[PDB]
């Protein structure tokens, strides 16, 4: 169980990361 | 819109996780 | 281990309340 929640905190902060760099392409669509 | 869902879900999943990591933690000290 | 799963946990609880902030300035400029 230990190994299974780092592995789930790892795959959120990867999500995080690639939706941070969506916010920054839509603020520059969005102009 | 597909960002808005995405977000919705991320928040959904970090809550659950908190919650399991805190139960976790009452076993592990 | 513990500490380090909780201070992940933390890191991308704060993210995700970024993220959901941002989501909402960006709702409002696309109008």
């Amino acid at each position: 169980r230990m190994k299974q929640l780092e592995d789930k905190v790892e795959e959120l902060l990867s999500k995080a990361y690639h939706l941070e760099n969506e916010v920054a392409r839509l603020k520059k669509l969005v102009g």
